[PDB]
C-alpha cells in the first residue's frame, strides 16, 4: 500500500515559466490565460510586507516574460486577482485539459507536480491538513507548482504552491488566489494550529487494511459517536460526524465492519498504540488517504 498520484501528463503541459525583471517562478497556462502567485512582482527587499497594489502600478504586460519550454508567449493583458497574477496571453495552450479550478476543505488529498523553472521535476500525493497548511516537499524556485485531482478526463486544479513556513510546512492558494487557511504573502511570523489529524482518513485507510488482509487490530468492541469523539479529542484527532459516518457506508458494506465497530478498533489502537506492529507497512496511523483514494487503490 502505496500513496499514489494522478498521471501528471495533462499539467506537465501547463507548466510555464514566468519572469518579471529578475524574480522566476512557475506558472499554469490554460487556455489564454498564464496564472501564477503574485510574489512574482515582488523582489527581496518588498517580502517584509510588499504593497502589491503599489508593485504592479511599475509593471506593464511587457515586463512579464512567459516562457512555455521553448515556445515563447506573449502577454497582452495582466490583472491582480486576490494572490495571483493573471497573465492574457496571444496563444491558447494547445495541451489544456479539460478542467475546473475547486476549493478543496481540510482532509482532502491532491497530487502535487512540483515543479523548478517552468519543467516538472516530481510528482506526490499530499493532504489539505486541519490547519490549513500542507506538508509538500518544495524547494527554492517550486512557487506556482499545483496540486490538482483528476477525475476521468477532467484536471481539477485546488492548490498552488506559494511558500514554506518557518516550521517548513507549505502554504499556498486555490487558482482564484485565495489562501487556504489565514496565511498571507509576506514573511512574518506565522505561526501554525494545531496539527490534527483526519480521522475519517485513519477510518478509511484501517478498512483498506482489512481489504488488503491487514487484520490483527480488529478488536471485541464496538463504541458510540458520543464516547468515540471523547478519545479523539483527547488524542488531537478530529471529531467524527454522521457524515463521515455515511461516507465510509461502502466500505464498511464491502468489509462487513460496522464505522462504529471500526471507531472502536482506532479507540483501542490510540489508547495503546501499535506494539511494535505495522498496518500496511506502516508503523503509525496514517491520515492522507481519503475514502475516495483507498476505493481507487483498492479496487
Ligand atoms: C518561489 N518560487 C521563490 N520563493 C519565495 N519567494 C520569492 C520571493 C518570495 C523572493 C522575491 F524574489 F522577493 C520574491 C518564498 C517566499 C518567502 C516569503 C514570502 F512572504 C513568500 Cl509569499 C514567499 C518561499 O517561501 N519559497 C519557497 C517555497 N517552498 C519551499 C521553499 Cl524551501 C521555499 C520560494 O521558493
Amino acid at each position: 500500500f502505496r500513496k499514489m498520484a494522478f498521471p501528471s501528463g495533462k499539467v506537465e503541459g501547463c507548466m510555464v515559466q514566468v519572469t518579471c525583471g529578475t524574480t522566476t517562478l512557475n506558472g499554469l497556462w490554460l487556455d489564454d490565460v498564464v496564472y501564477c502567485p503574485r510574489h512574482v512582482i515582488c523582489t527581496s527587499e518588498d517580502m517584509l510586507n510588499p504593497n502589491y497594489e503599489d508593485l504592479l502600478i511599475r509593471k506593464s504586460n511587457h515586463n512579464f516574460l512567459v516562457q512555455a519550454g521553448n515556445v515563447q508567449l506573449r502577454v497582452i493583458g495582466h490583472s491582480m486577482q486576490n494572490c495571483v497574477l493573471k497573465l492574457k496571453v496571444d496563444t491558447a495552450n494547445p495541451k489544456t485539459p479539460k478542467y475546473k479550478f475547486v476549493r478543496i476543505q481540510p482532509g482532502q488529498t491532491f497530487s502535487v507536480l512540483a515543479c523548478y523553472n517552468g519543467s516538472p521535476s516530481g510528482v506526490y500525493q499530499c493532504a489539505m491538513r486541519p490547519n490549513f497548511t500542507i506538508k509538500g516537499s518544495f524547494l527554492n524556485g517550486s512557487c506556482g507548482s499545483v496540486g490538482f485531482n483528476i477525475d476521468y478526463d477532467c484536471v481539477s486544479f485546488c492548490y498552488m504552491h506559494h511558500m514554506e513556513l518557518p516550521t517548513g510546512v507549505h502554504a499556498g492558494t486555490d487558482l482564484e488566489g485565495n489562501f487556504y487557511g489565514p496565511f498571507v504573502d509576506r514573511q512574518t511570523a506565522q505561526a501554525a494550529g494545531t496539527d490534527t489529524t483526519i480521522t475519517v482518513n485513519v477510518l478509511a485507510w484501517l478498512y483498506a487494511a482489512v481489504i488488503n488482509g491487514d487484520r490483527w487490530f480488529l478488536n471485541r468492541f464496538t463504541t458510540t459517536l458520543n464516547d468515540f469523539n471523547l478519545v479523539a479529542m483527547k488524542y488531537n484527532y478530529e471529531p467524527l460526524t454522521q457524515d463521515h459516518v455515511d461516507i465510509l457506508g461502502p466500505l464498511s458494506a464491502q468489509t462487513g465492519i460496522a464505522v462504529l465497530d471500526m471507531c472502536a478498533s482506532l479507540k483501542e489502537l490510540l489508547q495503546n498504540g501499535m506494539n511494535g506492529r505495522t498496518i500496511l507497512g506502516s508503523a503509525l496511523l496514517e491520515d492522507e488517504f481519503t475514502p475516495f483514494d483507498v476505493v481507487r487503490q483498492c479496487s
